[PDB]
């Protein structure tokens, strides 16, 4: 996060910390719980990743220190990626894991609620974008969740700032016409959290932009409300 603050421990308990183990473990991506055994994340994070037992999700953590070897992890069991993804640039960059187990749900974990097929007409004014990464260009992964206060870009705007991209309805842009807050290397997967009526929605999902935090280039997101029939066709299968 580029611009950001440290966050508070539990102020967003829906975010994740994706670890692949191969070859040494380290931060992958972040990702957003939506239900007891689901990840909802980007599908660009599994570039190169031929199985699920490379994977460690950590929830309830604030920084990243507070994970060593005896730190308990959820495994993941399947990565569904969606079928129309190529890659972030083009969009469908949205994937679901599958955890092992069960999250329990308390004050340092739970899940955020999905945006309502009925609130793609809803204009929402308090948008965050959380995640341990980069603060700048060249960086390292930082120890403690930052967070940043976004304003959402239309799509008619976000189609101007990337001319020779196809900025679809699938995806959602944020960010300030001068830069300085944004997503960065490191926060991919992560939610685009919004609060609206006093509820947090999942509005997007961290995926791309030209470098970090620069004017008139507002970070690309996974638009989630395009999603939500996706979702539940993957996590309510018969
Ligand atoms: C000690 O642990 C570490 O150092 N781990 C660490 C550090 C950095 C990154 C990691 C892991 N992940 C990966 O390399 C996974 C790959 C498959 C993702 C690529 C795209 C992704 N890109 C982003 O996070 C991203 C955005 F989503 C939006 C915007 C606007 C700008 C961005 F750079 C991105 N993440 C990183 C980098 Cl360089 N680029």
């Amino acid at each position: 996060i580029v611009g950001g603050t440290a966050s508070v421990r539990g102020e967003w308990p829906w975010q994740v910390t994706l670890h692949t183990t191969s070859p040494t473990q380290r931060h992958l991506c972040g990702g957003s719980i939506i239900g007891n055994q689901w990840i909802l994340t980007a599908a660009h994070c599994f570039y190169g990743v031929e199985s699920p037992k490379i994977l460690r999700v950590y929830s309830g953590i604030l920084n990243q220190s507070e994970i060593k070897e005896d730190t308990s992890f959820f495994g993941v069991q399947e990565i569904i990626i969606h079928d129309q993804y190529k890659m972030a640039e083009s969009g469908y960059d949205i994937a679901l894991l599958k955890l092992e187990t069960t999250v329990g749900y308390g004050d340092s974990q739970r899940p955020i609620c999905l945006p309502s097929k009925g609130d793609r007409n809803v204009i929402y004014t308090d948008c965050w974008v959380t995640g341990w990464g980069y603060r700048k260009l060249r960086d390292k992964i930082q120890n403690t969740l930052q967070k940043a206060k976004i304003p959402l870009v239309t799509n008619e705007e976000c189609q101007k700032r990337y001319r020779g991209h196809k900025i679809t309805h699938k995806m959602i842009c944020a960010g300030y016409r001068e830069g300085g807050k944004d997503a960065c290397k490191g926060d991919s997967g992560g939610p685009l959290s919004c609060k609206h009526n006093e509820v947090w929605h999942l509005v997007g999902i961290t995926s791309w932009g030209e470098g970090c935090a620069q004017r008139e280039r507002p970070g690309v997101y996974t638009n989630v409300v395009e999603y939500v029939d996706w979702i539940l066709e993957k996590t309510q299968a018969v």
